[PDB]
């Protein structure tokens, strides 16, 4: 598929979070989080419900042994294998990245573009892909891999460019050592980051830098990437990811002002996605929004979810105008501030509105 096709085959997306990037005191562990142990049944149930790409968060860690070889266990990289199956052998698309590694603030976090040892952070980075994707070599285009999350410095002003500079060394570090790698690796899709996923930092003037693809398959056209590019959107924060009740609502049937948000309506929504589609896919990038959503504040407000509904369609919709995909967080926590459409105890929906939404919103 092309940059235009692939879009449209990847529908709507969504992340099976809180899972496999789930890690206490250094030591990734799926269940850690709360979440049941992955099976096929939930895979399943989310394809029904029209999804048809699959995120799948993955940490590393300790799991990764020691210098020079960096091996990563390997029950560890089998049971990746197995869960990538469950959504690949249903005929969905499938990303997998590597996650919790790149934050500060997770325990054994090493892929930190302020650490002190680039040269180390650099070749594990680079071993560690290698062996992922020699996991993975002979899966077809359905599978793409992402070279890495939410990275950052843990400040949310403008980036340092020096530590941007680590950031886009990264990236490249990835698209040229998973090429490099047998099978189908050197054709396949690779989906990269800028800065903290952040829309503005990454169009914008700060840093951010394509990377080349010189080891790719003779076989993609000169004119075309095999490139993708992601961002996460949780805009505005206040509404979206707020862990307390000061904003409830969003849009323009929000029916009470005092809980809207005064900013991030739909125009900053049209203006981010716009600024998305000029940059990178008018150049023959797709991109992915792979994470977004709102958490639930119905023990706050008691019309919250029509809110979250509004909102999911509205993000869903502007990335179909904007022709970039749509990936939904989804954390599988059912309650108060929980992000999770289902109940993954007994794969049962609980957000009918809110997959309705986000359906009609890929119209
Ligand atoms: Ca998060």
């Amino acid at each position: 598929a092309d940059a235009s096709q692939i879009v449209s085959e990847m529908g709507a997306g969504w992340n099976l979070g809180n899972q496999l990037e789930a890690a206490v005191n250094g030591t990734p562990n799926e269940t850690a989080w709360g979440n049941p142990t992955v099976t096929p049944e939930l895979i399943k149930k989310v394809k029904a419900a029209g999804f048809k790409s699959i995120r799948i968060p993955v940490s590393y860690l300790n799991n990764i042994g020691s210098a020079p070889n960096y091996t990563i266990n390997a029950a560890w990289l089998n049971r990746i294998q197995q869960v990538v199956d469950y959504a690949y052998n249903e005929g969905l698309y499938v990303i997998i990245n590597i996650h919790g590694d790149g934050y500060n603030s997770v325990q054994g976090g090493w892929l930190l573009v302020n650490g002190g040892n680039q040269t180390a952070i650099k070749e594990k980075y680079k071993k560690v892909w290698q062996q992922i994707a020699t996991k993975f070599s002979n899966y077809n285009d359905r599978l793409i891999f992402e070279s890495m999350n939410e990275v950052f410095d843990g400040n949310y002003g403008n980036p340092n460019s020096a530590y941007y500079t680590n950031l886009n060394a990264y990236n490249q570090i990835f698209v040229d050592t998973v090429r490099q790698t047998g099978g189908n690796n050197n054709a396949r899709w690779l989906l990269v980051p800028g800065w903290n996923t952040n829309i503005d930092y990454t169009v914008g003037n700060y840093g951010f830098t394509l990377p080349t693809d010189n080891y790719r398959s003779s076989a993609i056209p000169s004119s075309q990437k095999r490139i993708m590019i992601s961002a996460h959107y949780y805009s505005p924060w206040d509404f979206a990811g707020e862990e307390n009740g000061n904003i409830t609502q969003w849009g323009a049937t929000s029916t009470n002002p005092a809980k809207k948000s005064t900013w991030g309506q739909e125009d900053y929504l049209e203006s981010q996605f716009k600024s998305m589609y000029d940059k990178f896919v008018t150049q023959g990038y797709p991109v992915v929004i792979g994470e977004f959503g709102s958490i639930d504040k119905t023990s706050y407000d008691s019309s919250n979810n029509v809110y979250r509904a509004a909102y999911a369609k509205a993000v869903t919709a502007k990335a179909k105008k904007y022709k970039m995909v749509p990936v939904y967080w989804d954390n599988g926590h059912n309650g108060q501030h929980g992000f999770a459409l289902f109940n993954r105890s007994n794969n049962t929906v609980t957000q009918q509105n809110i997959i309705n939404a986000i359906m009609q919103g890929m119209q």
